[PDB]
């Protein structure tokens, strides 16, 4: 993807613009573009908080289920001590589609809902005066979006969005908005890659695009003592005798790249961890040692902000995952806030990084009521779709490439691989991803009903990721049949592919408070029994190297007869209170040795 | 007390009269006695179920909180094949006060709310025709009732009942109503007492009042094979080599007493278990072996019947107590339905039998609002009161004397022994109880605030029963101070009295579903932590021989700022669903060896 690094603070800086309170108005009949609302202060507005989804801030179902365009707006005074500097305006996430006006000049456009976008806007502002930022946000999904969907227009012209993923289609500006200043010598991009041999010593090859001038680099210590130095726009190899990034700890050196121009200097510190991931046979190695993933599929979801990033929420949810014994998690169903990958970096949390490609499946929704008949087809998942997907992988890898916590990419989640053309679609995406980053493995999370004798595309990926729900959606309520089905299906996957197997979803809906002596579905007792049987089967299969229970907390979804106020598969309630199973896992995950598979 | 045995089925029988549907009407202005409503069919009635409390059958607060007289009524056809037989009409429990008319002849009167009452009514009916039963039920409590209370009349003359016990003052006909026929030779009463030496052999002395004729007895086997025979109105000793009644099993011989008159025979089978209870030093022996009580303080309380006896409820609640590992319980705060003591008899459940003497304490209610200033005084707990109490002990012992499950009598629960005259009151009651039955020990359950340096009456009883709530009502939320206070108070009791100590109440209010990471009051996590600390302290004190957590299920109480829909101290919800702590106890109570104290 296009060059981009996280704005970090050096002797050149940034001014936060998530002042929260912006002017918001929905655009019910698309009068916005016609009257180019970007030209004058928004007519009939109400205060909105940024970052946060717009759906639940007003406790009104008619905004919540709204489909179309919405408008955010805010004036800003640009500090004047920035004259003779390049001013860039970065949105870290505007969910689905966004385009923005610096009063009357349009600067940016973007269709990715969970990855940042910026543009050099130094020629459209001059320091000292205040300019109006106007943003147009679209929350519509068609077949060429990631994720896909179908907007449908009723007799009256009202839009209603249909999609094929579980979680609710929150929208708005979900993450940081930000003006930042950099010297006129550009450090546009950095790439770092790490190698190790027997933990004693090795090196970090390096590449850098620095648009405007000479580059020297110094890798410094936690003590910020210089441990090696390089020179050059690329190469930039140095060798060490380091303390290398390990799951329990997360030791981070600091790559200080300097960009000397003939008059201007530019300094960027990029945190690096010396880790080497690979897979060998049925083992997922990290610094040449097998690893056992424990933890969760998560979500960006809280009670009144939707998917809006929040620092308290990050701190408290890491406190819970740490207590519970989790050592890993995967950014379930879209790229997460980079704050979380920095956190995982500093604390040694291992992360499976996933794109927003969910809902490439029309076999999962179940009920009594027009979806296309060919998944892979011109009307549905098409060629435009494949390039949109490849673009989504491009942005995610472009943004999380140097993070030590990122240990694996996941292209998509639960696609249907039964129809022909599934492999036609996914093969070039797997190959392209492999060339965009050869450092980490490639996975594609596998859906329950593309079983081992049925799935078409798992050949193309390095590590097998399974979402299994025997005993819940099938064999409902019967632990003795679910155990057999699960164990032969696991052994089957192993015989078929001899890969490491990570169970990336396994869970059951559990109403907090619903208790039962009969250990039936929806009780806390059932959650415990079910997870516990699954754990015996994992412990009895050689190739399973990971367990991430399906959902850390309950989250919101679309309305339906299967979702009681949302998906209740969480170990914790949406307000982070523990169900009984929370103590089951805490007993397992801190009982085992760190990163080691329980020996049965 | 007056002679009475359970109606059991021989070649002379009984016809059940809990036909449920009776005519019920409340008597709002005491017009009942004046118009002697007993004379004609009840004016303006509604159907009521018998047995069951009248409070919650109609989902109406104005009947629920009603104080005064209520009227039940029902016609009955007396079977004619009963001519020349004695017909007796027995109410097994009419709660608080009851008096009854066989159409126009009044036959019975009773003030005990949980013990049966009958009367020979052979001269007031003749077999073949149908007579109307009319019952007047009073639910008022004054200072000479067991339990006591204060009715208070507002400006308008409406009664409202005030009391000083936790549970709600349910009323009505709570248990079996019953017409039964016996031959004109009376077996009015039987008493059986058991002795053992070294489990090899001994005897059961015996006494019998059989009003009308010669008596022979045969003690028969579970096989009903004759193992010994006696002759005489008393003495009736025989010696055995028996399999003796043990907690885990409950072996019951059958004492078949026959009453030969010159023309009529009468046969009564009375189930007996060969058990010997006593206390020695700090040990509670049963068949000369120390015992550890586990289990609950219970209640007669369910969701729509109030305190009405129900067979399903008995079967299901015994299934839960059996699963959970309980081996004992105590009939908390009133005599229970004899069905439950028969059950405990057959299954080997050990029972601490208690009278209805609760609320002899004006220091327990807490709030912001006229109770007497002297507990023991002429206006309050008086001499009439003491004779009423002695009468209550008389009836309970008279009815549960031959039950092997009954292992101890408890005169009262949580009286205040601080004021002078507490010992003046309770001493003659303790001595009288000891002469009414020397077979089993005597206890008086001790309230939290009459601590070891304060209590006045514990000298007078055999086994010390403690209700302790450190960490809940005092030291609220602090497990580390509650542990110290509890441990020194337990050791203090032991130094002071060198008796066996049974913790007969210990528990915390727990909202099912309320979970917390901070282990604070009202969460399930707090229930578990609290009970668990209490268990460490029990395990570290020599003299503690028993643990009965406070309440098996949540139950209803009077309204107040301290009771959220009732007392929430149950391990189970009112509809019998388990809280998290239910599995804590199940792990302890079935982990230990049966009847043995955990060795720490
Ligand atoms: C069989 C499909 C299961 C499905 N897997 C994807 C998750 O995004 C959903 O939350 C989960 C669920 O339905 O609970
Ligand atoms: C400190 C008195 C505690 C009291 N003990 C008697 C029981 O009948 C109550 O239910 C119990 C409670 O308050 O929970």
């Amino acid at each position: 993807g296009s060059h981009m690094l996280r704005p970090v603070e050096t002797p050149t800086r940034e001014i936060k613009k998530l002042d929260g309170l912006w002017a918001f108005s929905l655009d019910r009949e698309n009068c916005g573009i016609d009257q180019r609302w970007w030209e004058s202060a928004l007519q009939e507005s109400r205060a909105i908080a940024v970052p946060g989804s717009f759906n639940d801030q007003f406790a009104d179902a008619d905004i919540r289920n709204y489909a179309g365009n919405v408008w955010y707006q805010r004036e800003v005074f640009i500090p004047k001590g920035w004259a003779g500097q390049r001013i860039v305006l970065r949105f870290d996430a505007v969910t689905h589609y966004g385009k923005v006006w610096v009063n009357n000049q349009e600067v940016m456009e973007h269709q990715g809902g969970y990855t940042p976008f910026e543009a050099d806007v130094t020629p459209y502002v001059i320091a000292g005066k205040s300019v109006r930022i106007t943003v147009c946000v679209n929350n519509e999904l068609n077949w060429q979006t990631i994720p896909p969907g179908m907007v449908i227009t009723d007799e009256n012209g009202k839009k209603k969005q249909s999609y094929f993923h579980d979680f609710f289609n929150y929208a708005g500006i979900h993450r940081s908005v930000m003006l930042y200043t950099t010297p006129n010598t550009w450090v546009d991009d950095i790439t770092v890659v790490t190698h190790v041999a027997q933990d004693c010593n090795h090196a970090s090859v390096d590449w850098q695009v620095v648009a405007n001038g000479d580059v020297s680099v110094e890798l410094r210590d936690a003590d910020q003592q210089v441990v090696a130095t390089g020179q050059g726009t690329s190469g930039t190899l140095q060798v060490v005798n380091p303390h290398l990034w390990q799951p329990g700890e997360g030791y981070l050196y600091e790559l200080c790249v300097t960009a000397k121009s003939q008059t201007e200097c530019d300094i960027y510190p990029l945190r690096v961890g010396i880790r080497s991931v690979a897979v060998k046979g049925e083992q997922f190695l990290i610094n040449h040692k097998p690893f056992y993933f424990t933890g969760f599929g998560r979500h960006e979801d809280a009670d009144l902000r939707g998917k809006g990033f929040d620092n308290v929420l990050m701190v408290h949810d890491h406190a819970l995952m740490d207590w519970i014994g989790a050592n890993s998690y995967r950014t379930s169903h879209y790229p997460y806030a980079e704050e979380m990958l920095d956190w995982a970096d500093e604390h040694g949390i291992v992360v499976i990084d996933e794109t927003a490609a969910v809902g490439f499946n029309l076999s999962l929704g179940i009920g009594f009521e027009n979806k296309p008949k060919e998944l892979y087809s011109e009307e549905a998942v098409n060629g435009e779709t494949q390039q949109a997907h490849l673009q989504a992988i491009k942005e995610l890898i472009a943004r999380d490439k140097n993070h030590p916590s990122v240990v694996m990419w996941s292209i998509a989640n639960e696609p249907d691989t039964r129809p022909q053309g599934a492999r036609e679609y996914f093969a070039p995406l797997a190959e392209a991803t492999r060339k965009l980053d050869p450092t980490r493995p490639i996975t594609c999370v596998n859906v329950m009903f593309c079983d081992a004798h049925t799935d078409t595309i798992s050949d193309l990926f390095d590590v097998l990721c399974l979402n299994r729900y025997y005993g819940w959606y099938v064999q409902s309520g019967d632990l003795e049949t679910a155990e057999k089905v699960l164990e032969k299906e696991l052994l089957a996957w192993q015989e078929k592919l001899h890969q490491p197997i990570i169970i990336t979803e396994y869970g059951v809906d559990t109403l907090a408070g619903l208790h039962s002596m009969y250990t039936d579905m929806w009780s806390e007792e059932y959650q415990c029994a079910w997870l516990d049987m699954y754990h015996r089967v994992f412990d009895r299969v050689s190739a399973v190297v990971g367990e991430q229970v399906w959902n850390f907390a309950d989250f919101a979804t679309s309305q339906g007869i299967l979702r009681v106020g949302g998906n209740k598969k969480g170990i914790f309630t949406r307000d982070r209170k523990p169900k009984s199973a929370a103590f089951l896992l805490q007993k397992r995950w801190t009982g085992m040795n760190f990163g080691e598979k329980p020996q049965q």
